[PDB]
RNA sequence: GGGCGUUAAGUUGCAGGGUAUAGACCCGAAACCCGGUGAUCUAGCCAUGGGCAGGUUGAAGGUUGGGUAACACUAACUGG
């Protein structure tokens, strides 16, 4: 998984507040970091049937979550994607 | 006793009949062997030049959108 030392890093550039693991501008970034890493992993291999389903059960959380801006607070979620360019 | 012999005179020319050896009365093979001339036709190849009116179909690749976590994938346009 990601470096200790990199989601404390994340955290408090997305977190909604000073050091916060929880919303999903902390949450979605969170993800799609160690989601954007597997990618090349993946690149290799890609016989791992077992290693990607985690990459799956993530990923299926990333637009999962993402939703939970729209069906709440709209104003964010542009501004959240926005930042990792996901959605597209 | 028997077989072959012993009272046939030959031989050398010349003309001729026949034979042997040679092409052997004459004309005729299909082929065999030897040494040369031929790839200006044609078969293959080698180098170097040239030729193919028009009309048609429309692959791969690519760009875009859709699409997938990323690929797959998909549809147009291009491309040829
Ligand atoms: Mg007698």
């Amino acid at each position: 998984s990601l470096s200790t030392e990199a989601t404390a890093k994340i955290v408090s550039e997305f977190g909604r507040d000073a050091n916060d693991t929880g919303s999903t501008e902390v949450q979605v970034a969170l993800l799609t970091a160690q989601i954007n890493h597997l990618q090349g992993h993946f690149a290799e291999h890609k016989k791992d049937h077992h290693s990607r389903r985690g990459l799956l059960r993530m990923v299926s959380q990333r637009r999962k979550l993402l939703d939970y801006l729209k069906r709440k607070d709209v104003a964010r979620y542009t501004r959240l994607i926005e930042r990792l360019g996901l959605r597209r």
